[PDB]
């Protein structure tokens, strides 16, 4: 099937949550109801407030703050790699983190940044095993 | 370990999906950037457009009507059963459908309405079995 009796007494879909995401994803694609535009450097990117913020604490923080919760323009340190930025946003629609030799730092960097634990800490494993 | 080496050249993380949906539904019960209330009856709903959308083929079709995308009220037939519409809401953010003898009738005729067809089916082959 695609359901189980799950620890409780109810159903629960195997596949759901990650079809949700696929979902929210293809919105993001079709640029449909992404509510903000993250600019890194000369860099801009479209997405949906919640899902920046059900990843990333600075997001939620940013988000949360009651000046800064409508804002449809969100600014980045002009300093944070681009394409370290791109990797982790693809991350946050898809659960792939495309970490290669070449990206590996700028990745960690920015995940720092953007206080995504999960992917800093899995950086540092790759790091200490390349050493 | 919370990753695997994907099907593609890719670390895929295990726990993500689910921990978006968790995300969000805590920004739900704290009632933080919902941007919808739902109308059914006498009662209301509050939630987040992209979910909705993200789940039911009726409020991706609303959602994506150019002269319905920016309303912040959605009224549906009054004939709906709240208690089912709460069940399918709660499903959306959670990935658990309660489904019980009392209201399995109800939840059933909702997401029909809805375009929920994983959830339409699954009522069918537990209404089959109780027959
Ligand atoms: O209800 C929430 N928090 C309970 C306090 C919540 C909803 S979305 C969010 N995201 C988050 C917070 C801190 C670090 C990293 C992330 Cl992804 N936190
Ligand atoms: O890109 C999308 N569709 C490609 C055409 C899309 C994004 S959210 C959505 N939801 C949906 C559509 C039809 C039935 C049921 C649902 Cl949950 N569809
Ligand atoms: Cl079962
Ligand atoms: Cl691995």
């Amino acid at each position: 099937n695609l359901y189980f009796q799950g620890a409780d007494s109810c159903i629960q879909f195997t596949r759901h949550a990650s079809d949700v995401l696929l979902n929210l994803n293809r919105l993001r694609s079709r640029d449909i109801l992404t509510d903000v535009v993250i600019v890194v450097s000369r860099e801009q990117f479209r997405a949906h407030k919640t899902v920046l913020m059900a990843c990333s604490g600075l997001f939620y923080s940013i988000f949360t703050d009651q000046l800064k919760c409508n804002l449809s323009v969100i600014n980045l340190d002009p300093e944070i790699n681009p394409e370290g930025f791109c990797i982790l946003l693809d991350f946050m629609y898809t659960s792939r983190l495309n970490l290669r030799e070449g990206n590996i730092m700028a990745v960690m960097a920015t995940a720092m940044y953007l206080q995504m634990e999960h992917v800093v800490d899995t950086c540092r494993k790759f790091i200490k095993a390349s050493e």
